[PDB]
């Protein structure tokens, strides 16, 4: 009764359901100590995009292994859940443990007003390896987006919309990416990210350069703005479904309803439509193409792959190798021999980048 009783109360509150990754989606963690040491340091070059950054404590496995987690908010955070909040229900859906996720909870939803308990972590999601829609909406999710840096874990769902990794802590990836005793593996790799220190060596190396650009000298940075961009595609994801919900709903007396998983699909096919791919170099001779990461998320944008030049493709996407493939593209004619970069940031930009700008040979 409550999840058919929820798709009832949404509809009225004229909202959507949106779950929420939080490791480079929304936020950025790590356990380098040196962020503490730089943040206790008015004078350091990076003290001043520290500002912002949170921490808390945790004991993790049986030894109650202790560790330090520095947490970095996507910029515009705030106002970003603020806002979409009126449009979506919010819901948390985590990798990381149920204590993770709820630290970070208190410090980005500290009343507890944008998700409640609405957090999932791995001690109750079902799976350490992929997230599911059903479990949060078994029986219906017409009605439910997300927002993830990864389509791996969604097995590319069409209700996904997949943001650009957000690395605020340079050269740091996803710090929650058998059993249990096995997992003596994460206090393995958060001991090991505690004693290399990537963020001190890394900064460094920069100052180590006789290089001249002074503030390129500097390892932190916030130039992030892509919560700016994903805001604009959740309200138009919002306003297309309650559009057509109107009309759906009226024609068919309720029986029929919008869903997002047709709407979003519509959206992405625009971007890249047209393109025929063939890649040369980017995908192991050990995975199938069609089915890797790379080619799912191409052909989510209305992108067509192929595997040879028996119908000749639009574009080449080459490792920045010189191949047969190469040559052959460039002795054919009409095209575009390109980076994997024009891709990917494409992909992400949700707008077809100029090839001339990734140019190999
Ligand atoms: F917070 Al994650 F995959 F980054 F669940
Ligand atoms: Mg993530």
């Amino acid at each position: 009764r409550l999840e058919s009783e929820n798709v009832k109360r949404l509809r009225q509150e004229k909202r959507l359901s949106l779950i929420v990754d939080l490791d480079q989606t929304i936020i950025h963690a790590t356990v380098d100590p040196t962020v503490g040491e730089w943040m206790s340091d008015p004078g350091n070059v990076n003290y001043d995009v520290l500002r912002d950054v949170r921490s808390f404590n945790l004991q993790e496995g049986p030894s109650g292994y202790t560790s330090c987690y520095y947490i970095k908010f996507r910029p515009g955070l705030a106002q970003f859940l603020q806002k979409i909040s009126e449009l979506y229900e919010l819901h948390i859906y985590t990798m990381g443990t149920k204590a993770y996720a709820k630290e970070v909870a208190k410090i980005i939803d500290p009343t507890g007003k944008l998700f409640q308990d609405r957090v999932l972590s791995r001690d109750d999601s079902g799976s350490l390896a992929q997230k599911s829609l059903r479990r949060l909406f078994p029986c219906d999710t017409s009605m439910v987006v997300v927002i993830d840096d990864r389509g791996d874990v969604w097995d590319w769902n069409p209700n996904l919309i997949k943001v650009v990794p957000y690395e605020f802590f340079v050269g740091i990836g996803d710090i929650n990416s058998a059993l249990e005793e096995q997992n003596k593996e994460r206090v393995t790799a958060l001991e090991l990210q505690k004693s290399e220190r990537p963020l001190a060596k890394q900064q460094n190396a920069l100052l180590e350069d006789e290089g001249k650009p002074t503030p390129s000298h500097t390892l932190l940075h916030n130039r992030d703005h892509e919560l700016e961009r994903l805001e604009k595609v959740l309200k138009d994801i919002h306003a297309v479904y309650y559009e057509e919900e109107n009309d759906i709903s009226s024609r068919s007396g309720n029986h029929k309803h919008a869903n997002v998983g047709l709407i979003i699909p519509k959206m992405k096919q625009k971007v890249l439509k047209g393109c025929r791919l063939l890649f040369s170099g980017v995908i192991p001779l050990g995975v199938d193409v069609l089915s890797s990461d790379i080619a799912k998320w191409a052909m989510s944008f209305g992108a067509e792959v192929v595997l040879d030049f028996s119908v000749p493709p639009t574009h080449l996407i080459a490792a920045k190798i010189r191949t047969e493939k190469v040559k052959k593209a460039v002795s054919m004619g009409n095209i575009k021999v390109v980076k994997l970069n024009w891709l990917t940031e494409s992909l992400s930009q949700w707008k077809r980048l100029p090839e001339s700008d990734y140019l190999l040979y």
